């Protein structure tokens, strides 16, 4: 009654059954702060996935962004894109952004811990989204 | 339209009426990991006040806290002390864990900001837990 336990911490994110995989809410990198602040308080996310103008992910803006948008000293208004979150960190180039389905709950873990993040996208062969995982799924699966 | 509105961020958040003042759960510096596990995956909330003998606040015990434990290289059980998080940081002495409903929404979202924590404790006199503030309830402020 290691913990985590070691044979669970050896399997895959699909062999574990952890994430979400349908309805996921996400947003374009020229999507309006105004826009991601509105679904997050109506629609009750914690994390939006960021992509591109070929549906590749490349930021996940999460509430925190949002905060950290609003003490910046310098002048700032809604419009302004979410890809102004990238001045403050760069997930992408981290390698803390995205995770694939046949990676190990011990690899995932260590890449939230890597960078203090709460959530990885999962996506495909070509960076598109197909889920996320976040602390609550894995404490799902630590237990 | 400027963001954030400048006459909400020199409100307090008594004036606000933001955060949670009622049903907070919380847990003791002698509780387990497993049971703020328990909590976190059967209750369902994001971080959880930590109070010492005397009812006074030591630390947040947060979902990040169960995962950083479980990258730990070392050997762990989950009856080690919630207070064994705090080996990774000290939100008490960088004075990131506590607010008052006297401060300003300002004050608040620097505080948030200065350590990259998602949430504080509303204390009173005694450092005794009044509610939490999050970011989910910042954000329903800062629309
Ligand atoms: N953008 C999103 N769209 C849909 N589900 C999400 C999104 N972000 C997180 N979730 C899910 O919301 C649940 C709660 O996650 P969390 O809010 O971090 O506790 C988890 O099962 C996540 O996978
Ligand atoms: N330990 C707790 N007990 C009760 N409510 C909480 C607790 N932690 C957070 N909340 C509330 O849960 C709501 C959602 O917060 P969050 O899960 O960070 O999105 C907010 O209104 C918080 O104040």
């Amino acid at each position: 009654h290691e913990f985590p336990k070691p044979e669970f911490m050896s399997k895959s994110l699909e062999e574990l059954q952890i994430g979400t995989y349908a309805n996921i809410a996400m947003v374009r990198t020229t999507t309006p702060v105004y826009v991601a602040l509105g679904i997050f308080v109506q629609h009750r996310v914690s994390a939006l996935p960021v992509v591109d103008e070929k549906g590749r992910v490349v930021d996940i803006y999460s509430k925190f962004d949002v905060i950290n948008l609003a003490a910046e000293k310098t002048y700032n208004n809604l419009d302004v894109s979410v890809t102004k979150a990238l001045q403050h960190r760069s997930h992408y180039f981290e390698g803390v952004l995205k995770c694939y389905l046949h990676e190990t709950l011990e690899t995932i873990i260590n890449r939230l811990v890597e960078a203090e993040v709460h959530q990885l996208v999962v996506v495909d062969e070509n960076d598109v989204v197909k889920g996320i995982v976040s602390l609550s799924d894995i404490l799902q699966a630590l237990v």
